[PDB]
């Protein structure tokens, strides 16, 4: 029910050995809570939740279990009453976890941050953040305490918080400037270059350089044999493909065919694969005779558009430039239907005009071009009334050519005054929902961004081939970032703080 | 050179009349609202510029494949794709109808990229900017009124 990474306490070899010759339980309310959750007893589970230690972890685990049971019951096509009664339990447990987190952060902040990161021995060594992410709980990760914890994990071991970013670029470009930044309590360089923010900025600078080289090679004349910049671009593409293959192989599932399915879940990955294959085909066709070389160059020119577009993924790290991109992504789906309707009207007008003006044309594929070309250009400003309805020294006028200006006028009135204004109204009246949803989704995906830049080779793709050599040499041979290991006294203090917080929460709610 | 600097200065001194206008009861808050919508517009200009640069580079590389390196290349990318979105969409200056020099290899992609670029720039981003201006106007209006008073 939990997931691939989870490992229950009963299935461990120690408990199998203990159970074979058949004691007690150190935390009985954990077992009773899981029993009540698994047997669809909501009141009993809510009673057992407020007793014992680790209330927030219990709430998140119960939420995940209820969601998984609801999904499985819906899949197994049982009575839909159960599959709708379980989702309510999941929502209730998620709300309890969110309220407990809010109370804990309201009381004390350092203990609240320590609560979300410390390793949980009873729940297969997973922190509260990982349990919340595995449960797809957006309201928990989007909370203020979770966002500040994510910012602390993203900044690395550097204490600069006023105006960052510029200093990171300075340190990347000027290594002597590194030994002037404050650090959290020789080895300073290793801690600087392993922070995820520095990795991200190094990757961004490498991508900017690669884009510049690609623009240079496509703009300037191309010869029989590739120049140096073309070789650099080809090496960048090859190493990026190798890095994508490495990301595929070291994924979460243990099956080679199954990891591909999980990797093909984000659209950026499949678009990257398509672009890399297209670039490989174009490069293969490029090193040939003149016509195939021209075809390869045209493939290069077409392919550069995608690498220009992919800068939005880089922009997505910004606080204000990410939600706008998600809003654009939703507005495209909102715009498709009006594109269809305008296409219908445009085709009608174009066919009518072409049939009226030119009545003695032999069948040719040029006819399919004259329908879409000029009616489409006529709605973006080029409404030249000399080309359409020609003034017919004087060639004879075509029969019925006085209808073309009237049809054009009606078509312009429909297309430029009605549909576009209705589209403006549609965009305007459905903006608040899209804005809130995009903000929540970006705040949730910040965690995945931080994780995927924390687990990444330090060198950018154009010279990442060297960092792939060390993974082969080390083949024959987490202090922080994910978890936080604490002693027994600190664990007891955290448990005391959590019990105080949950008691205060219940008392305040009753009052 | 001094005359050109005079022209730039007359641009600035013409702009500086909004400070004089700022004494009016209704012409001050509008200027402050302009000041904040400037930030929003500058946030959208980056995306518009990315799309524009992509289309310009693609068209320039497709149509002219035998150009020596010159700074004129950096001009042909920004000039015409920018003038296109302000109503000057042409069909003979760009995508030439190729008595006739031979057609360039792959010149049938320029009108399709042009159509997609116009659809993205003139129907999507500008309408989204209109929605952004419209849905965040009451807060800006109240704050500007308070700050002016
Ligand atoms: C299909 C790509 C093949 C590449 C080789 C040929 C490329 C030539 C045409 C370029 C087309 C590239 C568009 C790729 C966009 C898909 C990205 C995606 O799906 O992520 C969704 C992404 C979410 O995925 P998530 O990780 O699950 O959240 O949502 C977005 O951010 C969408 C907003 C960005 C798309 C706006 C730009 C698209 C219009 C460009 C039209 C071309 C103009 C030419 C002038
Ligand atoms: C940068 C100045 C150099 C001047 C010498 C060269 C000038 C050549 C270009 C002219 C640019 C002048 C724009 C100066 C505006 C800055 C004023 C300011 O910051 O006050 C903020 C001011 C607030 O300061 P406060 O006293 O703290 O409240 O807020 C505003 O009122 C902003 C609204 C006015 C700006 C809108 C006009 C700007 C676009 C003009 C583009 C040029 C068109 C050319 C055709
Ligand atoms: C070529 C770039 C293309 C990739 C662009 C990659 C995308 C990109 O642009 O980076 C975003 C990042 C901005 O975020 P950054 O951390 O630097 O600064 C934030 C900003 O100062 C806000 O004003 C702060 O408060 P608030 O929010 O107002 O309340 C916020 O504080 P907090 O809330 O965090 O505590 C700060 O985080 O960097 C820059 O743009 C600075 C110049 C660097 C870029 C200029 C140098 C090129
Ligand atoms: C008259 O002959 C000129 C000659 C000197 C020729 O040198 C050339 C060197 C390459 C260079 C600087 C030149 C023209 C286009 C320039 C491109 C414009 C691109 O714009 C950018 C624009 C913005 C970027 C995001 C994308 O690329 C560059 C990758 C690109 C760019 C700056 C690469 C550099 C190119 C001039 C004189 O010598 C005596
Ligand atoms: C140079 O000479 C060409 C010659 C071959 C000529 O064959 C012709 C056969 C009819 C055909 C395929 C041709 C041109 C217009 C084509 C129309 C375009 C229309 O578009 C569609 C567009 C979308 C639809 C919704 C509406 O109609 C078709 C009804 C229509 C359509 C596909 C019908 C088919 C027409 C070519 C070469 O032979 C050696
Ligand atoms: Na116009
Ligand atoms: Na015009």
């Amino acid at each position: 029910l939990m997931g691939g990474a989870y490992r229950c306490n009963y299935t461990r070899k120690r408990f199998r050995t203990l159970y074979h010759n058949l004691n007690h339980f150190p935390f009985p309310f954990h077992e009773l809570m899981v029993w009540a959750v698994l047997m669809k007893r909501q009141k009993m589970a809510l009673f057992f939740w407020q007793h014992g230690e680790e209330a927030m972890a219990k709430a998140l685990v119960a939420c995940k279990l209820c969601k998984a049971m609801a999904h499985e019951a819906s899949e197994n096509d049982m009575v839909d009453d159960i599959s709708q009664e379980l989702n309510h339990n999941s929502r209730d447990f998620g709300q309890l976890a969110v309220e407990l987190l809010d109370q804990s952060y309201k009381q004390d902040e350092q203990l609240a941050m320590k609560l979300l990161t410390y390793e949980l021995k009873n729940w297969s060594n997973a922190t509260c953040l990982q349990l919340a992410v595995a449960a797809k709980h957006r309201d928990f990760i989007a909370h203020t305490c979770s966002q500040m914890l994510l910012t602390d994990m993203w900044m690395g071991r550097l204490r600069m918080r006023k105006n960052s970013g510029l200093k990171v670029i300075l340190g990347i470009l000027l290594p002597p400037s590194i030994l002037s930044l404050e650090f959290k309590n020789g080895r300073k360089i290793y801690e600087f270059y392993n922070a995820p923010i520095v990795k991200f900025w190094f990757y961004t600078l490498a991508y900017i350089g690669y884009l510049m080289l690609f623009n240079y090679i496509v703009l300037v004349k191309m010869e029989r044999w590739p120049s140096t910049q073309e070789w650099i671009v080809i090496s960048y593409i090859f190493t990026l493909g190798i890095e994508k293959m490495r990301e595929i192989l070291m994924s979460e599932p243990g099956k080679l065919l199954q990891k591909v399915k999980v990797w093909l879940q984000e659209y950026w990955n499949v678009t990257d694969l398509i672009a890399i294959l297209l670039f490989s085909v174009g490069m293969i066709l490029r090193l040939q005779d003149q016509p195939f070389r021209s075809d390869g160059r045209v493939i290069y020119c077409v392919n550069i558009i995608y690498w220009y577009i992919r800068l939005l993924d880089i922009f997505g790290v910004n606080k204000y430039l990410g939600p706008y991109v998600m809003m654009i992504g939703k507005m495209m789906i909102d715009m498709m239907y009006f594109v269809i309707i305008m296409l219908v009207v445009l085709m009608s007008f174009g066919v009518a005009r072409q049939a009226i003006l030119f009545p003695n044309e032999e069948p040719s594929w040029k006819l399919a071009k004259n329908i879409f070309y000029m009616p489409y250009w006529m709605i973006y400003g080029e409404v030249f009334a000399d080309q359409i309805d020609p003034p017919c020294q004087l060639p004879p006028c075509k029969t019925g050519a006085w209808i073309v200006p009237a049809i054009m006028a009606c078509y312009l009135l429909v297309a430029n005054i009605l549909l576009v204004n209705l589209l403006i109204a549609v965009f305007n009246n459905t903006f608040f929902e899209v804005k809130s949803i995009s903000n929540q989704v970006w705040k949730f995906q910040r965690y995945q961004l931080i994780m995927t830049f924390h687990e990444r080779p330090v060198l950018p793709p154009p010279l990442i081939i060297f960092s792939h050599m060390t993974m082969i040499f080390q083949h024959v041979c987490r202090d922080y970032g994910l978890k936080l290991f604490i002693t027994d006294d600190e664990l007891k203090k955290v448990h005391d703080f959590e019990e105080q917080c949950i008691e205060e929460y219940f008392r305040e709610k009753d009052d």
